[PDB]
């Protein structure tokens, strides 16, 4: 729909910029208030860092995935410069919120509970036929009730055949990413499912770097011998057998996501 029928467009009067929350390469993220008494963030395009398609090709993909357990698109202003709102969530990333006071004092039980709300906000991905491709700690984030949501969805792809191919020359952080995506460009459903058990390390460690100590060519080597991640300090051994399934060679053999979430409320439910 064009600007003037698009329901998500809103006139930039209706939005105040109030706390600078990152600034970066490609523009900043704020705080602010939409129509004076809700709170939102607002990401900024900075003019001529990146094409203004790329940019809201974001909140397109955001206008197809509404649930519960995913960051709500809020509202476009497409005059320039751009700002793409969405939904506040007052604890920020989940890498940064486990590394707080409160972050730091959550039990075992909470985590494993915030494990299974991000399974199942992948589920839902999983089932509309989206592959998300940037799972991770930094792209979960938490709300003022410690609930978690899937966020920045740049990467984000409709799957109609089953896989999403990369360019030649396009570069992933080795750490998060499933190795046939590293490896021959291609992502699947399957590789977010390698993401997610990276990203179950990142909340038992309280949000510190996999792989403690390698580097990436280490890493890639480790893998190729058959090697998985080692089991990261005070890891409950069901979490890391949990972990290891998602790290399956074959995509395959990986489990789904609905199955994540089941097993991890029960894990929850049993502590
Ligand atoms: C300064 O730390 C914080 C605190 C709270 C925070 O909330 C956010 C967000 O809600 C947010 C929402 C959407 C995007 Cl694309 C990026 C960030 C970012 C953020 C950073």
């Amino acid at each position: 729909k064009p600007w003037w029928e698009d329901e998500w467009e809103v006139p930039r009067e209706t939005l105040k910029l109030v706390e600078r929350l990152g600034a970066g390469q490609f523009g900043e993220v704020w705080m602010g208030y939409y129509n004076g008494h809700t709170k939102v963030a607002v990401k900024s395009l900075k003019q001529g860092s990146m094409s203004p398609d790329a940019f809201l090709a974001e909140a397109n993909l955001m206008k197809q995935l509404q649930h519960q357990r995913l960051v709500r698109l809020y509202a476009v202003v497409t005059q320039e410069p751009i700002y793409i709102i969405t939904e506040y969530m007052e604890n920020g990333s989940l890498v940064d919120f486990l590394k707080t006071p409160s972050g730091i004092k959550l039990t075992i039980n909470k985590l494993l509970d915030m494990a299974a709300q991000i399974a199942e906000g992948m589920a839902f991905i999983e089932e509309r036929n989206y592959i998300h491709r940037d799972l991770r700690a930094a792209n979960i984030l938490v709300s003022d009730t410690l609930s978690c949501k899937i966020a920045d969805f740049g990467l984000a792809r409709l799957i109609e055949d089953n896989e999403y191919t990369a360019r030649e020359g396009a570069k992933f952080p080795i750490k998060w990413t499933a190795p046939e995506a590293i490896n021959y460009g291609t992502f699947t459903i399957k590789s977010d499912v390698w993401s997610f058990g990276i990203l179950l390390t990142e909340i038992v460690t309280h949000g510190r770097i996999p792989y403690p100590g390698m580097t990436n060519p280490e890493v890639i080597q480790n893998l190729e011998r058959g090697y998985r991640m080692v089991r990261p300090d005070n890891c409950p051994e069901e979490l890391y057998q949990l972990m290891r399934l998602c790290w399956k060679e074959r995509p395959e053999d990986r489990p789904t996501f609905d199955y994540l979430r089941s097993v991890l409320e029960d894990f929850f439910t049993a502590t």
